[PDB]
């Protein structure tokens, strides 16, 4: 019993971050085998950074300008590439703490743990979500950048995430580590803002799910519902449209509950309507909507 | 910029979580040096549950009927001690990954991360709070027990919590890893329920300084109050009341926002008094007390 915002274990992901240090600017870099991956916005002065010629900027520099340290380790850098985004050192040792890993890129909705890092240290995990608008509300100070969200499956780390920027809204945007940013966002100092975000209705869902289990059911209605119906109502509140992917997604909460999917929905759409009236759900008196099926499934079965 | 409920990294404890058998049940125990730490109703069979004499049921067991696992390692038992309600298990190997520890006993409010196990492997971290009434509202199934809190301070790891049991409430009961339980719990199948749960004020206001440090700061009032005068209208609401220690550790935020003490409790006590009136701050419609003012000082400041 319980449900808590629940992070992956970061053990396998500590012993991977780096310092990066490219004359003034310092931030974290991720050792995987002889390849240690950072923001490439690491080459950048407060002169350029306002419309930096990366390209350019990576011309003017060689394998010894970037410094690399592990702890009191300092790693040789044996070749230089900019993938996209993100800086790829070549290093002379492999780090003997690379776990299995995949690189994946997450779809809006979906979830990962951030290790939240600083000179290469780790300070904290936490669990976000993809936002909609491929924003994420994370946690993360000045030199966070190169910070990494992943997801554990099985014993394989999927880097999923990584830091580059807060955007003047105060919440934060990052790539793939192929090094393509969600979104619409470019790495420079410039106007840049985040589009309209919706809520994920699928995670909602999964919540009250996970609210039934934990016997918080105040809010089951006597009422059912269409998926037109709803996505009506869905859409006026600036909910993502239900789709039949995500209903079969569900269908493990709604067969281990006994409540329909469609049920669920029409509970939903009185919360919407009607508020929660000071009533809470899991302890939060608004719907939480950063826990995937998965999440649920995992935390209400109890996945290792 | 952003805020979250943040955890430690669990690297360090993530080696340290053994699994532990004795006949049926199967828990999680710690492995530090040569002695592991368990739940001591391990030696429970659902017979002797409902008023077990565990001086007598530890009587009828020798090092050989104790079954530990390290993944796919077994450890010899060369002895066994019962320490309050924690079993210690002398075994002939050290754990190599033994990192430098700590056992301490924390004060109500006071927070620490917890890694989530089953069968000795770690599922999940998360951060909570000691509750005033000795419990904490945590995330546990079946086979969580032997789970442990903990704080990182330096490189140093405090143990401050290991998991035992569920209360019918479907909250969390459990001891410091010297076997003394938080609150009047005891190990037994009996009608035990835990007092009155007040929130924690002192982290309420430290939160309360996060939102201000993070821009949320509509709930900021144009009044001061007493400690006095605050304290009548606490007691009303069920809040700790405030003392002069608290205030002098809320001192740090105070001076960095440039908001008294005694301001931020006039604009809580409107809050508690009015309401939110459907506003949030920093995304939550409910005032969070589960943020020391040390956890806000570590995020808002870079602590590694
Ligand atoms: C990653 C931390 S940071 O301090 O390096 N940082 C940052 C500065 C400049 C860039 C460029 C891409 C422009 C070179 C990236 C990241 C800041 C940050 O995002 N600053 C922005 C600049 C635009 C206006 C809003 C602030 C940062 C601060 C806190 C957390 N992450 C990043
Ligand atoms: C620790 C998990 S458990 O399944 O072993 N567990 C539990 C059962 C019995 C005990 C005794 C102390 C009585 C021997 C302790 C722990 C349960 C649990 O707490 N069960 C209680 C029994 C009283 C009535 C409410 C349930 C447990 C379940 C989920 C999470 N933690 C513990």
């Amino acid at each position: 019993s319980g449900f808590r915002k629940m992070a992956f274990p970061s053990g396998k992901v500590e012993g991977c971050m780096v310092q990066v240090t490219c004359g003034t600017t310092t931030l974290n870099g991720l050792w995987l085998d002889d390849v240690v991956y950072c923001p490439r916005h690491v080459i950048c002065t407060s002169e350029d950074m306002l419309n930096p010629n990366y390209e350019d900027l990576l011309i003017r520099k060689s394998n010894h300008n970037f410094l690399v340290q592990a702890g009191n380790v300092q790693l040789r850098v044996i070749g230089h590439s900019m993938q996209n985004c993100v800086l790829k050192l070549k290093v002379d040792t492999a780090n003997p703490k690379t776990p299995k890993y995949k690189f994946v890129r997450i779809q809006p909705g979906q979830t990962f743990s951030v290790l939240a890092c600083y000179n290469g240290s780790p300070s904290g995990v936490y669990q976000c979500a993809m936002r909609p608008n491929f924003t994420i509300k994370g946690s993360f100070l000045n030199g966070s950048c190169g910070s990494v969200g992943f997801n554990i499956d099985y014993d394989c780390v999927s880097f999923c995430y990584m830091h580059h920027m807060e955007l003047p809204t105060g919440v934060h945007a990052g790539t793939d580590l192929e090094g393509n940013f969600y979104g619409p966002f470019v790495d420079r100092q410039t106007a840049q803002a985040a589009g309209t975000d919706t809520t994920i209705t699928v995670n909602v869902l999964a919540w009250l799910y996970a609210a039934v289990i934990n016997g918080d059911r105040w809010f089951l209605n006597r009422f059912t519902t269409t998926l037109n119906d709803f996505n009506l109502v869905a859409m006026k509140y600036n909910y993502e449209p239900l789709t039949q992917d995500h209903v079969d997604i569900l269908g493990p909460l709604s067969a281990q509950t006994g409540i329909a999917v469609l049920d669920m929905c029409a509970s939903l759409k009185e919360l919407l309507q009607n508020g929660m009236n000071g009533r809470t759900i899991l302890g939060s008196a608004l719907l939480e909507d950063e826990f995937t099926p998965f999440d649920v499934v995992r935390q209400c079965s109890g996945v290792t």
